[PDB]
């Protein structure tokens, strides 16, 4: 059934084209790597993202750089924890799982 309410099986789209790994094709996907996957606002983003990342077979070491995104506002979750909120507004389309596109630091 459709997994709604409290949490939500959020499609998400995922960028990793930082990897040189894509359906062998370049830069330009007809639609990227999708999941429909359970978010939740009791389990840490990064937890959330260390699934993700799995689930498209990169590395959770990258969990670090992996941010979901708002596919209209563009704006990136940088929270630990996600709200009920963040679940609401991205249920209205998709999320983005990306590679934020900021300088590596060296932590």
């Amino acid at each position: 059934g459709a997994h709604m309410g409290g949490s939500m099986k959020i499609r998400v789209e995922l960028i990793n084209g930082n990897e040189h790994r894509t359906s062998s094709t370049p830069q330009q996907p007809q639609q990227n790597p999708s999941v429909s996957h359970i978010f939740d606002g009791e389990t840490a983003v990064k937890d959330h993202i260390k699934v993700l990342l799995t689930h498209f077979k990169i590395p959770v070491d990258k969990v670090s750089s992996y941010a979901l995104q708002n596919p209209f506002t563009l704006a990136y979750v940088e929270d630990s924890f996600l709200t009920p909120e963040r679940l609401v507004e991205a249920e209205k389309s998709y999320f983005i799982l990306r590679m934020k596109p900021h300088a590596i630091a060296d932590r």
